[PDB]
This record gives C-alpha cells, structure tokens and sequence, in this order.
C-alpha cells in the first residue's frame, strides 16, 4: 500500500504515442490492404499487427484517465475488465504478429523456390485468426476474476493491485516468458537468417546488404528498447512475491519506474508503423498515392 509519483510521465508519453500513432496505423493499415490486392500475404499480417495497435491506440484514453486523475479509476467495474484487457493484451497480440511478419519473410528469402502453400493469402489470414484467437484465450485470464481492488490511499486501483495475487504473478511469468522473449527470440532468429541469405546474392550490390542489415537490426532493437524495462521490471516484482509474499518490500520504491516501464511500452505502436510502411521505398509510394487519392 504505498504510492509514488507517476502522473505527468505516462500520462503525456501516451498522448505523444496516440497522435502520431493513430495517423501512422491507418497509413499501415491501408498499405497492408493495398499490398493483400496484390495476392501479397505479407499485408494480412501487416493488417494483423495495425488493427492491434488501433485497439491499443483507442483504448489509451481510460489509461490516461487512469493516471492523470492520480490512479482514480471511476469508470466503472465493468469498463476496467474490457478496455484493461485491450490495453495489457495488445502488446502480446502485436508481438505475435511480428513474429509472424519475420518469419514470413525468412521463408521467402532463404527458401524463395520452396514453401509455395504456406504463403499465399489464405493461410495468412487462417495464421491471423489462429494468432488472435491462441492469444485472447491464453490472456483471457484476468476476465473472471474481478477486481475490485480499492485501498486507504484515495486510489481506485483499475486491473492493478499492490501487491500481487496467487494468480497474477503466475500470469505475469508467462506473460514475460511466452509473450515477450519466445516471440522475440524467432523474430532474432528470422531475421539473423535472412541477413544470412544476402551476403551469397549477386545480384544486390554491398550497400544494399548493409542498407538491409539496418533495418534488419533495427527491428530487432526496438522491441528491446520498447519491451525490456518493463517485462525485466514485472519479472523481478513477481519474483519478490514468490520468496516472499507477505513483504511489501521491493514493491515500495519500484513502483514509479514500473508504471515508467509500463508507459515506456507503449512506443512499439509508433515504431511499428516507421519500420513496416514508411521506411520502405515501394510502401511509401502507396501511401503517397492514398493521401493523393483524397
């Protein structure tokens, strides 16, 4: 039961995120359609990934709310179960998505004459729906247990409680193991294959392959840089708990960079649309097309 400062952080970090992020995800989105026309699959999970970040997007507000009224949740019992379900569930679904978009084009480059029936648009959009669906049920946990977390600070406390329950520490060592470095290590991995592939092309010369490994770095150091305070934060609170519940101890002083690390994450919704639509040549000249087509 102790309280930190962390209302001028988050709460303007997430209205950064949500208007450059909105215009950004539509852009992606669209050039995702435009490239589905195309019987290019890659822009199923193109639009897999964008229509997470515009959930994730729309759903910000009740969290600025959140932290902006000094943690006073007063929309309701059964707002925080949806909107807070949307809000600590689309991370997981656009890093799923990620994944998919590295290991689709590892296929496709190392492979380029094999693995025809896997890429087409069909089994894209049978991925997408076995994605949401594996994802939304494995996160569905913290559905039925109602919250109802209020305590004598003057909080309201919507979807978190200090400290943890049995149950949302085990859900948060999944919620790191399989949601965060799972997905991050076959993303590596992709994507160390398709750099892999490129020093034996001929055809491309020696700038394009270091113009490739940018990008093929950055992509991979961004989830860090979006995604790793915050899950080394909830690892190591949820390991407090385990050898020690009753000690409010570590959860004294952590907690302000942990709703830091938590707003922190929130940047993988504008730096997935950079990397995926607009840094691109060929993708850029859809989008200007779109905004010339208004």
């Amino acid at each position: 039961v102790d309280s930190r400062v962390d209302h001028l952080f988050p709460p303007s970090l997430y209205i950064f995120v949500i208007g450059v992020g909105l215009p950004t995800n539509c852009l992606a989105l669209w050039a995702a359609y435009r490239q589905v026309r195309q019987h290019n699959e890659l822009g199923v999970y193109l639009m897999n990934l964008s229509i997470a970040d515009l959930l994730y997007i729309c759903t910000l507000p009740l969290w600025v709310d959140y932290f902006l009224h000094h943690d006073n949740w007063i929309h309701g019992p059964g707002s925080c179960k949806l909107f807070g379900f949307i809000f600590y569930s689309n991370i997981y679904i656009s890093i799923a998505f990620l994944c998919c978009i590295s290991v689709d084009r590892y296929l496709a480059v190392a492979h380029p004459l094999r693995f025809a029936r896997l890429r087409r648009v069909k089994t894209a959009v049978a991925v997408s729906s076995v994605v949401w669906a594996t994802e939304l049920g494995a996160n569905s946990a913290p559905l039925f247990h109602d919250e109802l977390f209020r305590d004598r600070y003057n909080h309201t406390f919507c979807f978190e409680k200090f400290p943890m329950e049995r149950w949302v520490a085990w859900m948060n060592l999944y919620r790191v193991f399989v949601g965060f470095l799972f997905p991050w290590a076959l993303m590596l991995l992709c994507y160390r294959g398709i750099l892999r592939a490129v020093q034996s092309s001929v055809s491309t010369e020696r700038q394009e392959k270091v113009k490739i490994k940018r990008l093929a770095l950055s992509l991979i150091a961004i989830v860090l840089v979006c995604f790793a305070p915050y899950h080394a934060l909830l690892l190591s609170r949820s390991a407090v708990y385990l050898g020690r519940p009753w000690d409010c101890g570590f959860e004294e002083r952590v907690f302000s960079a942990y709703h830091s690390s938590l707003a922190f994450t929130s940047l993988n919704c504008v730096a997935d649309p950079i990397l995926y639509c607009l840094v691109n040549e060929g993708a850029r000249s859809d989008v200007a097309k779109a905004l010339h087509n208004l």
